[PDB]
């Protein structure tokens, strides 16, 4: 596996009007965009063929990951030495392909939109508005790799959260097949918390077989009128294998505003002053 | 009346680099609102409908912010979310925003003069958006030193108390008081030695200049780190003309700085975005 | 209530049309930046500036206005793929770069000419400034640049200017058109104008072309203009105003003029700029 | 089958400074359509509707002809929504369209290995904008070609009777004759010199490739300019596979030169623009 695809193109709305000719995976946490966290995530775990769906502001994108020749020269007497080093490499150790959602029909539709990137192949999705950090150990984007080339499955990342707090995102129930590992039967996504099925919620990360694009074309509307994932994966549970895995390490939902917030001031104490 | 406002972003931002890297520092911004967007509100509530930005490296950010977004009007359609975006819309209906660029970064004194054909012959206001001021008990800190400028008719410098520690980082003035918050400016000084700065007066990124500043400009060495300072040159107009300095009326956040900029995003959260 | 007529320094180019005769090409580039067979027809226009003395530009955009941003910006990555030397063909733009001043400023909605004049007033202030339509190629090689031309006239006679020649009568639905007192074969004191009139009412077959030198009172007198032709504003309908109470004169220039708004305007001045000036 | 078109479009093109600056020589219009539009409806006439496009130095007026235009529609109000927009309307309906930065110039060859991640291990065609090509008589030059793959299924690159003179211009082909206007390859030169030119046939910018061309293009040593040429590349796949050359049926414009885009512009104009 070695591919990675990265959905971008949201209407990003808690963050107008700075999100009105950027993306929301764009905000800087202190000085490094959302998305950057990620692309470095995913090259951590060997997936160096990057597919970004863009939307509004896909600009803000494209521009961030090329060879900018004005701050090349701008920045001729170095010092890129001690703030572009994670960028540059990105740039000299990874291929950016770009391609654009139309319209917005849901997380399902932006990733059924970067098919011709991805083909015939296993792919990694990484939603960057959930910043995942695991500065002890490998980031969650690797513990997921290493996950696949042993079961070889779909494989999705949860963790625990609040039986109030369930709404907010999509929640998966099943059987438990390690400490940390679940064989998936159920998904919802967003249910009332009366029909909340478990609370073990889905967050971003997700290790996806080619056999869910197809699954993808079959699956309708469901909450809010868009295309879930959610439910294109709950078709592929019921004839085939996905996992959920509790990952290792500190997540962030900087979706909201409270959690973008916490992600700025956790960066800054243990991530800016050092 | 003086009604343009030029607002200087082409800086180096190597604090808030890579995210720097495609637009500029004055684009961050604290919560959900770009820093220099809280500058050009400040602007407007002042009566200064024409702006003019000179723009530097991430050139295409700044444009787009403040261009009608054709596309936005069609994700946010009939009505919707306007809940957010009020405070741009009647930026772009009320306001003309003017660009020029600044190839070379020789100073903020040269970006100033820089910006000279978008003002011409005319009182400005200078806005650095690196300096997040706000007053939520009245007018903001350029509609006070607008007030002032109709009053004295010369060139108008915010100013605040700064610890003599901190000299080093700002520019200083020293001067005569004409009022327990205005000074006449003998003297201009770019971040002294702090044994050596005139007084613990520190310039704030608010300025309202007199087009005579441009041919000083054009008369100024090279200075502090080999840049054009703006500083510079507003000395040479207190020798022989009037320049005040002026403790306004808010607070301040240092958002060209890290702790600065996390300082402006709690203290907006807190107090403005939750409400 | 007095109007400057001091020195001219500044040229404003609209370039904010719909340009919908060269519609699927110029979705996202405007009718300006069309390269007549390898120059942008907009670089011709701030070339003719340039040789009047005029260094400071200020560009109205519209819909493809990025296109004009990055032709007239230093391109970095252009220079890092060359710094070894085919700068023969960015001889004439590498010297805007470096002797002029680019200003930008957007028209939100498209009212007309008129109201794109208006729309840069903060580039423009309360200066005489000259006003160059792009879509018009203008060739002088046996001598002067039509606003050259132009430009000599209003330091002589310090008035609005408006660059005209004779048309066909057919044709004078297309073109604003003037009629005045002759004060000299190829100068006119102007008295009407109306814009794209049809044959039968045309004052005369003088047709206005995209050259202007403007006093800056035009300004409070386009803000006076009613809509006009098609419910747009038309700059010569304010014009018209400017000739009743003041001086407005019609200049018959010499040189060669292609009508590049026009598909075959367009042709004719590909070919022509290919063998006389291409291969060259 | 095949769906996927590859289209290089990060070249130099030196010819056409300064009007290519900021826009890439295939963005060149041809009275009033930008020259890789031709080509795209060529590709959608043959049924591949995944359009992968090779940026550089002008790849931002390539995304944004052809992605959607809020403001050109907004502009239009149903109204010249025929006109010259039917083209592109339906290509951005029908087509998807993925677009990769060419970091380096080192050749036509390394161009299309750079488009690597957008096609995979699938046969896609590769088509060159700058070769303009009109077939008013039938079908399209790449749909003649994508019909001969069917059958065959080796890679197919469309030729062109050249008098001798102008071989240092192309890439020529020689091999044995299995039809008049189809040929086994067994011989690709480069911009040979006339005198030791193979044979009289050059190729033009339309090729259908099959996936093994791109672990060919890695072993492909510098050729002609020191650049990476795909005719060396596709010279490996013919010695060890099958190569066919195709006389293909049709009209076809060197717009790559001046001389020849003024030729497509006054042909384009007669024949196509009135119509
Ligand atoms: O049409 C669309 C909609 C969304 N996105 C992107 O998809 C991501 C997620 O969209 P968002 O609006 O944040 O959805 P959420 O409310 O976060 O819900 C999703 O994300 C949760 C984790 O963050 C999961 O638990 C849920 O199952 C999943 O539905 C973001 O990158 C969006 O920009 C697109 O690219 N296109
Ligand atoms: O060539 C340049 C350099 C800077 N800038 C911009 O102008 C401002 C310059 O500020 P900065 O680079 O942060 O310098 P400072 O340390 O801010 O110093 C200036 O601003 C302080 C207010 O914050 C004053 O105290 C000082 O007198 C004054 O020199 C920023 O908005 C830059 O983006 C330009 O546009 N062009
Ligand atoms: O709302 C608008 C309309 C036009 N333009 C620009 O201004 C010029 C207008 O030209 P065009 O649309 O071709 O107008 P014309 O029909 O050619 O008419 C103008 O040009 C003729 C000379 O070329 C004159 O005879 C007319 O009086 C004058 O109105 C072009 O550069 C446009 O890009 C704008 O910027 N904004
Ligand atoms: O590093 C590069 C060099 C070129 N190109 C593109 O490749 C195409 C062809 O480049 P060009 O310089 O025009 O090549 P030619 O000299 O025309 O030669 C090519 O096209 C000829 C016919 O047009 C063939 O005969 C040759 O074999 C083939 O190399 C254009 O789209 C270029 O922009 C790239 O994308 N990257
Ligand atoms: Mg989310
Ligand atoms: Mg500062
Ligand atoms: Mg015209
Ligand atoms: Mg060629």
């Amino acid at each position: 596996i070695k591919k990675c695809l990265f959905p971008a193109a949201g209407y990003g709305t808690r963050f107008l009007p700075a999100t009105k000719a950027m993306p929301k995976e764009m905000l800087p946490v202190v000085n490094k965009p959302l998305i950057q966290y990620a692309v470095e995530e995913a090259l951590e775990a060997g997936l160096s063929e990057i597919g970004i769906v863009t939307g509004r502001g896909k600009r803000s994108l494209e521009d961030h990951f090329d060879i900018s020749y004005e701050l090349e020269h701008q920045i001729r007497n170095t010092d890129k030495e001690k703030y572009l080093v994670g960028i540059r490499r990105l740039i000299d150790e990874c291929t950016f392909a770009y391609t654009r959602q139309v319209e917005m029909k849901g997380l399902g539709h932006a990733i059924l939109t970067g098919r011709p990137l991805i083909g015939d192949e296993p792919f990694a999705v990484v939603l960057a508005d959930d910043l995942c950090l695991n500065l002890e150990g490998d980031s969650v984007l690797k513990q997921m790799v290493k996950l696949y080339n042993q079961f070889r499955c779909s494989i999705v990342a949860i963790q625990e959260v609040p039986p109030e707090e369930t709404n907010k995102y999509g929640v998966i129930a099943g059987e438990m097949i390690r400490d940390d590992i679940f064989r998936v039967n159920t998904m919802v996504e967003k249910p009332k918390p009366e029909e909340a099925p478990s609370n073990l919620a889905i967050i971003g990360r997700y290790i996806l077989t080619p056999d869910i694009f197809d699954l993808i074309e079959q699956t309708e509307p469901g909450k809010g009128g868009e295309i879930q994932i959610t439910d294109a994966l709950m078709k592929q549970a019921q004839d085939g294998c996905v996992l959920a895995y509790k990952f290792k390490g500190k997540r962030f939902d900087c979706g909201s505003a409270e959690g973008y917030i916490e992600a700025t001031n956790f960066c800054y104490e243990n991530l800016y002053k050092t």
